[PDB]
C-alpha cells in the first residue's frame, strides 16, 4: 500500500482476528438480549443491556475496521461462530457469561498492545489506549457491581425481578 | 496579633484541634465512600452518601479555619490519623460507625461551646450555635431514621439493595 | 477481585502510595493557603492560588481512589503527615516550597509510570498520561513563570504586593 | 411601658450609651472621608472607604434605636462629642485611627453582652450576636489586612497610591 508505515503484517493479521472477535461478541449479545425478550423469560431490562451492548462491540469491530483501513492494511473477514449457548439461564448466568466474554476481549486487546509495543508501532498503541483499553475496564467494573448485586439479591425470582426493576 | 481582641489561647488552641478532628472525618468519611464503590460491595447510593460527608466535614475544617483568622489566632496543623477501619462490613455497620462519629463531632462541639462560654467570648457562641450546632443535630436525627430504617428491613441482602435503591 | 486482570500487587501498592502523596500535597496547599489569609501576611491572591491547588490534589487523590477499584486493587489509607512548615515565609519562599511539591509529585508520578512499562499495564499507562503528566508540567511551568516573575520584582515589599495584585 | 418584659434599666442605659458610640464613629468617618476628598490629600478610594463606614455606623446606630423602642426601652440622645482629629494625615494613620475605633465599639458591644448575660436578657444576646458582633470581627479583620499591605507598600508616596489605586 502506498500509505503504509510501520505498519507490520503480524499487527495487521491480529487486528484482522480482533475484529473477528468483536463481531462474534457483538453476536453473543445479540443472542443475549432476545433470550430475555422470551415471553416464558421477560426481563425488559436485562434484554436492553445486552442489545446496547451488541451495538458497542459492532461499533467496536467497525473502529477497528476503519483503523486498517487507515494504516493500509487489508481486512480479512472469516466465519462468525454462532454463540456458545442458545439459551443463558438466568440474570446471574448471564452477566457471569458476559463479564468472562469482557475478559477475554480485554486479554485480545493486552495481547495486540503486548504486539504492538514489539513492533514499536506507537500509532497502534494510542489507537487501543484511546478507544478500547479504558472502555474494556469501565464495562468490566460495571458487570462486577452488578454481579455483586445479583448475588446479593438471591427469594431468587423475587431478586431478579427486583434487579431488573430498580438497575437495569 | 492587632486585630486579637478577647480571643483567649485556650480557645485558639481547641479550635485548632477541632479543625484536626474535622480534617479525620473527612479522611474516614472519604475511605466509607471508596469502600462502597468497591466492586464487591457495589452500593452507589452508600458511596454517595459518604462521599458528601468527606465533602461537608472538610468545609466544616475550612470554615473553622477562616474564623481562626479572623479572630488573630494562628492555624496549627497536626498529622492525620488514619481511619479506624480499612474494610466498613455493611451499610448498617457503616451507618452505625457514622453516627459514632457525628456524636464524636458533637460532642467536640459542645464542650468548645463550654469553653467559650467559660471564657465569655460570646463571638464564638454565635460562629458554633451559627454554622455547626443545628447541623449536628439535623444529621445525627437523619442518621438514626436510616439506622431505624436499616434495621427494619435486615432477608439481609435484599434489605441491604432495598435501602440503597429507594432511600439512598 | 471478579474484575481485576493485567494488575499487578505492586502497581496496586505503588497507587495507594501516591493517594496519600497526594492528600499530603493538598494538606500542604491547605496551610500555604490559610496562611496567606493571616491579618499579618494578607496577600488575597495568594492565598486563592494555594486554596485551588488544595483542590486540585485532592481530586487527583479521589482520581486515583476510583481508578483503583475500577482495577479491582483495595484502597489502603496511611496516616497523613502535617505539612513540613507551619509558617511560610514570603509568597516567594512559598512558591519555592510549590515547585519543590509538584516535582516530587510529578517524579512519583514517572516512577509509576516506570513501573507500569515494566509490568506491561498500558491501561495504567493511559491513565497517568491522560489524567495526570501534562497537568503536572503545566502547572510546573506556571510555577516557574510566577518565580521569574517574583524574582524579577525583589523595593521587597512592593513587589510581593503587585504580583498579588496584577498576576494573581 | 406595656410591651417591656425583662428588660432590665441597666441595659436600657447601655444601650442609649452605645448608640451614642455609635453616632461619634459615624460622625468620625464623616471626618475622615471628607480629609482625603482634600484637593491637598486627594484619595479617592480612601474617601470611599471611610465613607461607606460613616454610614454603616447611621445604620448601627438606627438598628439600636429600633431595639430600644421593640423592647420598651426610651431612647435619650446626649451631645455627640467632635472627632479626636482635624487631619488624619497618611492613609496607614488614618486606618491605624480607624482600627483603634473598631476595638473601642468592639469592646462596647462585648460589655453589653456581658450585662446581657448578667441580667439574664437572651433577647439582647441574639441581637448583638446576630447584627453586630460578628460584623466587627469581620471588619477589623479587613483593616488589619489592609494595615498590613499600607505597610507592606511604605517608597511612601508610590505606595500610597498604589493601595489607593488597586486595593480601594
Ligand atoms: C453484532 C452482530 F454480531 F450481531 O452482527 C454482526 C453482523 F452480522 F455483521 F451484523
Ligand atoms: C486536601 C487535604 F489534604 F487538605 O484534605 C484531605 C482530607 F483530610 F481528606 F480532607
Amino acid at each position: 500500500s502506498q500509505i503504509r508505515q510501520n505498519y507490520s503484517t503480524e499487527v495487521e493479521a491480529a487486528v484482522n482476528r480482533l475484529v473477528n472477535l468483536y463481531l462474534r461478541a457483538s453476536y453473543t449479545y445479540l443472542s443475549l438480549g432476545f433470550y430475555f425478550d422470551r415471553d416464558d423469560v421477560a426481563l425488559e431490562g436485562v434484554c436492553h443491556f445486552f442489545r446496547e451492548l451488541a451495538e458497542e462491540k459492532r461499533e467496536g469491530a467497525e473502529r477497528l475496521l476503519k483503523m486498517q483501513n487507515q494504516r493500509g492494511g487489508r481486512a480479512l473477514f472469516q466465519d462468525l461462530q454462532k454463540p456458545s449457548q442458545d439459551e443463558w439461564g438466568t440474570t446471574l448466568d448471564a452477566m457471569k457469561a458476559a463479564i468472562v466474554l469482557e475478559k477475554s476481549l480485554n486479554q485480545a486487546l493486552l495481547d495486540l498492545h503486548a504486539l504492538g509495543s514489539a513492533q514499536a508501532d506507537p500509532h497502534l498503541c494510542d489507537f487501543l489506549e484511546s478507544h478500547f483499553l479504558d472502555e474494556e475496564v469501565k464495562l468490566i467494573k460495571k458487570m462486577g457491581d452488578h454481579l455483586t448485586n445479583i448475588q446479593r439479591l438471591v427469594q431468587a425470582g423475587l431478586g431478579e425481578y427486583l434487579f431488573e426493576r430498580l438497575t437495569l
